[PDB]
């Protein structure tokens, strides 16, 4: 029975906020309802466009907002001086985009930051290291809609009730499991794999120790691999190969998002040498291996790294 | 505009069929809906059970059935006699267990068959080679629900207008392309697969001829995995190994409609011995290891197998 | 449980129907829910001539359809040639106009009748008294929306479950009360009134044999105000006034599928000195003064209506 | 583009409140959606009381409210200490019974006041007069729902666009027209009306100077028959008759709540003799005769009064 506007409302009380930021996240929904029902094509008797449009519009309406920065645009998002708020927000409109025509779950990521310069707002004022997100999260249109709200005191999952128009809080205090049993990458890129990672997947099916294989999924969207890793445990890798040198997965709006939420509910982020959150960016569309899901599965591969030195 | 009602009720008048048929069909898509909704949580504010219960009543009510087969049940199900029909029903209420928790796609799969005999309706009416079936079909709850439907004339793509409660044909007679680039299994089970497998997997990531790489999609949903295969092209597969030596997947309500659908695609499925439709099943949830999708790509397996055979 | 999708299917079964007329059920539906969904301001975030497009596009569509007559149009449609049917379909796309704005209930009406000739399709085969439909019926987008449907059979109701899209036989069979307690009329029109509706109206606040007097209601939709006639008992009457002298609903899409529905339903019709469903309409947009309801509330009028032409 | 949400919000803001009346608002909405869905019976493949048991609910969650008044309870519904804020809220969950099975409009009115005394919450909190109101308002089922909330600044029109569970504003500061062309009365009780309301029905068929009759229009929810008088302009009448000596619409959530919305959008409300908002409660399910809508309308009725002294 407790919604996404309660829960919002009710944190914006606590820290006695002065409603700028709640307003922000009450958009934030509102656009992803808008998003998911045009998932589900309902009125189909564009989608990576239209997604965009939408949380441009209604992030600019909250008046919460200074700087955007999205996957669908070259260039930041100077807002207007007269709509213009504190807050810096990176996203990432319909996360999925090979997935979208196969009808396979595809996303909405985001990551808030808080204007830290006193200059006129630019491309720089989201060039702030993960470690400094006030929130993040993510909305996956999978066989339902949920959005996954992290921030500082942790992790919540809201279920999407399309009868009504709300999200219901349907976990309360996510933290991933130690251990999982369940490995994601993309496997295609075995012939340009580096060392750590190629003797990591040869433990995942021939344990040394003869213990039970992990098992394998990978759905090629971001946000389903990711939020399979905190509700089921497990790793998630999309590691730099010699075809793409520094990653596929850009830092500002699918990396960092998705590390600041596995690190709140205990699970690790890193890069294989850094944690993720820790990187200072140098583009908005910089792109960084990542390596993310449960404390003790990550932690190996980490291991198996520095014994690759 | 020609949503799937009409096509229905169209393709029955072709055929010149009783209505009997056409009902089913009617039946089978409001029950489709029905799932779809909940498994959209409408009204929150379990899902195998539900998907199962759903079905088996619909496809009753429709007096169209006279035997059933699902994967929720020990049993066959015969239909009681005021309320029989001639069509018998194999289908899997809920596919992708593993995902439901986690939200990825899941769906429903279906396949049709006519009776085939005089005698009181049983079990044996349910143990007919997928060769045998009249109409092959699969929801897919993902992004949107979609209904794929598959018969004697082709394969149609449905895409479900949640704002109005009905299906919408969005793509016609859908062919699957020759050759892709996607191959789709689980990996974890390498320890344990057989040599042509592992030859082929290792194919798709060092090509002899040097070209790239066909990329890797694996959802743990065979109803995702296989949708994928036939709009992308690429190959999905999931073979024997020790925990399941015949396969995991069943012949009556997973690889038989799906192969079905596949092959009215102009696509293949195998074991790797045999084609999957032409098993003769003696279990209602009897196994089979299965490979399907493009012409080139399943063929390419099949060479594998074949080399080994040989030697 | 039992569909309106599957209600018609079984229906043109029992009647050994080639299917054309059950399709034509089926694409007014559609519309319906459709209607229904845009009334309703889903996606928001003119409804006459929506209404309008969606009916006469559908019932092309449907290759049932020869002539087409709306209360949009200054003039029949007649469907071509590869598209035709042998059906006739009026229809007011959506009915209570001056309700709209204000967001009271409105509708949508329709009757249906078989073509009467060999000859050419035209207006011609439109003009055929209400004692000839096949069918009648109305949606009302009120509170819940709910398909009624009359044919020789009977009149049903089914409510639109908008979580599926299907609309659910909810009460079957409907019979409307003998005798009522409600009368519906704009009393605005008193000082146009004839002596006999003036007498009526004065009997039903000051009874003679000094019961309870009838309750008023009068929504301004006549989908809205019928419907409960129906449901409710009762009775509805739009009599001849200056500004429209003859009446001023319409005959063909109005006052015929209503009539038809009432008295499927054990009800009358009459406009004062003949049964409605008896008229010859010789415009397609012709008016008629119409009284309808349980049959002794229209009889108590009828009566009066006699005893001063007696004198 | 602007959200019932969002305004709500905003007007939260400038009074500077704490938040629990936007909180108690953003409740109440969330309770409407609830029972609209309902109404529309989704899930059809009782109604009087699902309504009740919903706004009664979410109300107590909303931890802004200490006692509550339904026209389905006989007594008022004092709140839990640990759920207590400080609103008094009068509500009629479903209004329209008559018309619940005939499928006519429906609707939910509402009207929230401010604790007064500084006792325990009881009964007598919800006695204070309309002219008190600090909001009011109502939710109508019709072929479309719509929201209308009346506070001090005006009245509002918020559609609801069921599609992503949203009301959307549609009218921005709602005002009568002085002077309609609809009447609305039971006229089936003619032979028990007062000579005033005769005469005034009279003067709408008969108009002495001979000008156009007005139209007659009762749907009989007054959910409804207010609603179009708000938006067509015009008089609605539930005038005390002999066989209900003090009229039949109840005061504390049926007359006072449209009183307000009449009066913050130009109109007037009186019992014939006296403004209704004037009227002090004795009883919290007392009946008090009504006449609303365009004020030259109900001006006229009210000089025919006087007439008849
Ligand atoms: N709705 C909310 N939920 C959680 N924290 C909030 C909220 N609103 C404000 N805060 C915290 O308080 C700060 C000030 O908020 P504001 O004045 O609304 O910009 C934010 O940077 C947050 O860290
Ligand atoms: N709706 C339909 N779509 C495709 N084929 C049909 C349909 N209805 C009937 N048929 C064909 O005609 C046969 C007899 O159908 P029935 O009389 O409905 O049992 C069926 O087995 C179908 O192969
Ligand atoms: N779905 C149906 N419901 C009721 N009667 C039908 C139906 N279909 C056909 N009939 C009866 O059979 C006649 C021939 O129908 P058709 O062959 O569909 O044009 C119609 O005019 C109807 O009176
Ligand atoms: N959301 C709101 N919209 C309009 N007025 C409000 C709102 N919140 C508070 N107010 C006004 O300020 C007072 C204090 O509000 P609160 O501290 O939230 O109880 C209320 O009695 C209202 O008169
Ligand atoms: O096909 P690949 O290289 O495995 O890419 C999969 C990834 O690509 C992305 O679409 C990034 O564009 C992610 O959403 C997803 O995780
Ligand atoms: O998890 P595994 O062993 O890879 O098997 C996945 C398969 O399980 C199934 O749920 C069959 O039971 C299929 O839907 C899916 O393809
Ligand atoms: O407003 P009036 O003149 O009372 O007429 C109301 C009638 O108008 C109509 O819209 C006909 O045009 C009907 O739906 C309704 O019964
Ligand atoms: O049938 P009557 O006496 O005109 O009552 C109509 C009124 O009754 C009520 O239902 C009050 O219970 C109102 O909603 C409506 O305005
Ligand atoms: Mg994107
Ligand atoms: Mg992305
Ligand atoms: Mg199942
Ligand atoms: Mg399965
Ligand atoms: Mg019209
Ligand atoms: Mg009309
Ligand atoms: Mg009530
Ligand atoms: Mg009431």
């Amino acid at each position: 029975d407790v919604t996404l506007t309660r829960f919002v409302m009710e944190e914006g009380r606590k820290a006695r906020g002065t409603g700028e930021m709640t307003q922000l996240l009450n958009s934030l929904c509102t656009a992803v309802k808008a998003i998911s029902t045009a998932v589900r094509k309902a009125g189909i008797a564009k989608l990576d466009v239209l997604s965009n449009d939408l949380v441009i519009n209604v992030l600019k309406s909250s008046f919460a907002t200074c700087v955007l920065v999205s996957e669908e645009d070259k260039n930041a998002i100077i807002v207007e001086p007269e709509k213009r708020g504190k807050y810096v927000v990176c996203f990432d409109p319909l996360d999925g985009s090979s997935n979208i025509d196969c009808l396979v779950s595809i996303g909405t990521i985001f990551g808030i930051y808080r204007k830290n310069s006193t200059d006129e707002p630019s491309e720089k004022d989201a060039l702030q290291p993960g470690r400094n997100l006030v929130a993040a999260g993510y909305a996956l249109y999978g066989s339902a809609t949920m959005l996954v709200l992290a921030m500082v005191n942790g992790v919540n999952c809201f279920m999407l009730d399309p009868a009504i128009g709300e999200f219901i809080l349907v976990d309360r205090d996510v933290k991933i499991k130690k251990k999982g049993s369940i490995y994601s990458i993309n496997e295609g890129y075995a012939k340009e794999f580096d060392p750590a990672i190629t003797e990591y997947i040869q433990r995942k099916k021939f344990p040394p120790d003869n213990s039970a294989p992990y098992g394998a999924r990978y759905v090629g969207s971001m946000v389903a691999d990711v939020h399979r890793t905190l509700v089921y445990g497990g790793i998630f890798m999309y590691p730099a190969n010699k075809k793409s040198p520094k990653g596929k997965l850009r830092l500002l709006y699918e990396c960092n998002p998705m590390a600041y939420v596995m690190e709140k509910a205990g699970g690790l982020a890193t890069t294989g040498k850094e944690a993720v959150l820790d990187i200072v960016p140098t583009d908005i569309h910089q792109r960084a291996p990542i390596i993310l899901g449960s404390p003790e599965d990550v932690t190996e591969l980490l291991e198996i790294y520095q014994k690759h030195a």
